[PDB]
């Protein structure tokens, strides 16, 4: 989660660890045309 600013500038790992820091989900993905963070 917050770890996606879109096409200027964007990040996988940032997003995708903090999705991990919280328990019961397993990864993440940029959304909305990568513009968007959302955690599963």
């Amino acid at each position: 989660g917050f770890g996606c600013n879109g096409p200027w500038d964007e990040d996988d790992m940032q997003c995708h660890n903090h999705c991990k820091s919280i328990k019961g989900y397993k990864g993440g993905y940029c959304a909305k045309g990568g513009f968007v963070c959302k955690c599963y």
